[PDB]
Order: structure tokens, then C-alpha cells, then sequence
């Protein structure tokens, strides 16, 4: 069946499903710049673009 | 708008007006000659040209 799925395999699928989601999480944020605010909805702000 | 102006920005706005004035105001003065005129509300004064 397209549509179903053995109960018997559901926690290593599961848990291997979280070994992918942390593998692709495994990155560092760069700096990208920033911008001062024009508008006053937040005063003073710095927003990174 | 073709018409508006930040208020946030009225601040550098008006010293940087205020500058322009200055560095236009930067001269000194020559000493044309003048010429005494006969009025009969200004007896012999010297007026300038």
C-alpha cells in the first residue's frame, strides 16, 4: 500500500529522521549587514538585511 | 512623495541649512566710492553707489 506504513519500524524511522534533521542543521550564521531605521516604528533600530 | 520630508531627518536637515548659510556668508567688504547728494530730507549726507 502507497498509503500506509508498518507500526513495527516507527521508532527507527522516527529516530533516524532526527539524525537527518539535526544533519542539516549544521551550519554557522554569517554576518550580512545591517541598515539604521528611516521609519519610527522601532526607533533607533539596526535591521540586518 | 515628490513633496515630503522625514521628520526624523529635520534635525541634520536644519544644521546642514544653517551650514550652507555660513559658508555663503563668507566674504568681505570693498569700499566703493559714493556721492554727496542735495535732498531736502537728507542735508549733505554722504550715500554710497
Amino acid at each position: 500500500s502507497v498509503r500506509g506504513a508498518n507500526p513495527l519500524m516507527f521508532r527507527a524511522n522516527v529516530l533516524h529522521m532526527l539524525l537527518e534533521f539535526v544533519l542539516d542543521n549544521l551550519y554557522l550564521n554569517r554576518h550580512t549587514g545591517f541598515s539604521q531605521d528611516h521609519t519610527p516604528f522601532t526607533e533607533g533600530a539596526n535591521l540586518r538585511s
